[PDB]
């Protein structure tokens, strides 16, 4: 009983864009920085594209991810430009120059502020509950699967296993493929527990197959040291067995909204206060800035 996706797909030139260097590897597919030109509009976009040889069902996979990144718009979801349908087909992005979040905290922990930690959570609450209203479920949230466009605005990404990682998983998801929007919280909870131990790997050690019995007997991952009990209270909300006891995506905003209003009062970082992070550009212009 849905409404119709009246979403626009763009087909760009390979004339259009540039590739400027490679930014990440894989024999699947490889991405590039690149700037993009619409043909007439005398504006330079900086872009990433997705792209190696063809498997017919690798195609399929590409594609499935275009569809989703089209039909969404939202402040905190990375946003297609366009595909490119050379021999290999190309998905065409938003540039997000900071790269992933899972490796900014890792390179910037010592200048990583209470209030950045807060407005991330605030951020990625608002993408996955602007997935919800479009009942869309990720699949995959994870530290790794956010994007850092400026360190003041981060969006969620990597939709591929989009449908309508046991680390991440919830429990129900990992005994009986089961997913939903709370399910989805649950990896929520598991992302922001990456972020406030500044990327640990969670569960580190245990081995994948041993997750799914711990989960059950009770054991969970444990608080981080910077996080006041209220923080962490949150992320063990999101780890309840009953999933209509997790929260809503529409509550975590509300919840970590009212704690970025006063950051020090929920993490306790060791010198919070003093800690600050950052050819021709003129017809350049964000895809955010670039609207069709
Ligand atoms: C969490 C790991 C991860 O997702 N890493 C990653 C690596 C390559 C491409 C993407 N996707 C992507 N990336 C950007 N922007 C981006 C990512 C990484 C860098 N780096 C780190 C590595 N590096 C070298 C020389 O080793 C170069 C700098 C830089 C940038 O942007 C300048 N933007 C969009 C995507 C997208 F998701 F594919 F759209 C992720």
């Amino acid at each position: 009983g849905e409404a119709p996706n009246q979403a626009l797909l763009r087909i760009l030139k390979e004339t259009e864009f540039k590739k400027i260097k490679v930014l990440g590897s894989g024999a699947f597919g490889t991405v590039y920085k690149g700037l993009w030109i619409p043909e007439g509009e005398k504006v330079k976009i900086p872009v990433a594209i997705k792209e190696e040889a063809t498997s017919p069902k690798a195609n399929k996979e590409i594609l499935d991810e275009a569809y989703v990144m089209a039909s969404v718009d939202n402040p905190h979801v990375c946003r297609l430009l366009g595909i490119c349908l050379t021999s290999t087909v190309q998905l065409i992005t938003q540039l997000m120059p900071f790269g992933c979040l899972l490796d900014y905290v890792r390179e910037h922990k010592d200048n990583i502020g209470s209030q950045y930690l807060l407005n991330w959570c605030v951020q990625i609450a608002k993408g996955m509950n602007y997935l919800e209203d479009r009942r869309l479920v990720h699949r995959d949230l994870a530290a790794r699967n956010v994007l850092v466009k400026t360190p003041q605005h981060v969006k969620i990404t990597d939709f591929g296993r989009a449908k309508l990682p046991i680390k991440w998983m919830a429990l129900e998801s990992i005994l009986h493929r089961i997913y939903t929007h709370q399910s989805d919280v649950w990896s929520y909870g598991v992302t922001v527990w990456e972020l406030m131990t500044f990327g640990s790997k969670p569960y580190d050690g245990i081995p994948a197959s041993e997750i799914s019995s711990i989960l059950e007997k009770g054991e969970r991952l444990p608080q981080p040291p910077i996080c006041t009990i209220d923080v962490y209270m949150i992320m063990v909300k999101c780890w309840m067995i009953d999933a209509d006891s997790r929260p809503k995506f529409r509550e975590l905003i509300i919840e970590f909204s009212k704690m970025a209003r006063d950051p020090q009062r929920y993490l306790v970082i060791q010198g919070d206060e003093r800690m600050h992070l950052p050819e021709d550009m003129d017809d350049v212009v964000d895809a955010d800035e670039y609207l069709i």
